[PDB]
């Protein structure tokens, strides 16, 4: 699969796998669907941001998954770290696609200068820590109850990854 920059012509496949998410996974803890002005303006911030939005597809153009990354917390002294989310369609998992997705927005981050990548799992998932393991990724939290869904509490494990470990400063 190629991966590349999204387009507004690939909004619409991104709203579907999205919508997707939030109401049958733990993947991301939002219960609430959004519509297609909702992207659009999540795109075009991001664009304002400097901070990319990849789309997995091939020959025939779909969006077969797609990543980006934002601030990790809203301040100035954390403009050295970004958070990364990850979604693979449906009908497409199993194919290796997420670690495709995750690989070129580190890459994309590193060329940036940026300095942290962090992630933020739902501790259950033992698949996705090991798979963010095996790109360099290390547990740097564990969060008990911080957050719910489908009416129970859930367990938060946080991972980083230092993109420029010989930077003694910023």
């Amino acid at each position: 699969a190629s991966i590349r920059d999204a387009g507004v012509a690939d909004l619409p496949g991104i709203l579907a796998i999205y919508n997707d998410a939030v109401g049958n996974t733990t993947a991301i803890w939002n219960e609430t669907p959004v519509d297609l002005a909702n992207r659009q303006a999540w795109f075009d911030a991001r664009a304002r941001q400097g901070y990319p939005i990849l789309v997995a597809s091939d020959a025939a153009g779909e969006v077969l998954g797609y990543a980006s990354y934002g601030d990790w917390r809203p301040f100035e002294g954390f403009r050295g770290t970004v958070e990364h989310s990850v979604y693979v369609r449906d009908d497409q998992r199993g194919k290796g696609l997420g670690v495709q997705l995750l690989q070129a927005l580190i890459e994309r981050a590193r060329a940036q200068g940026l300095h942290v990548m962090v992630a933020a799992i739902e501790s259950g998932n033992a698949a996705s820590i090991g798979l963010h393991r095996r790109l360099g990724f290390e547990i740097s939290g564990q969060m008990p109850q911080v957050g719910q869904k489908f009416g129970r509490w859930l367990d938060l494990t946080f991972m980083q990854l230092n993109l420029d470990p010989t930077r003694s400063a910023p």
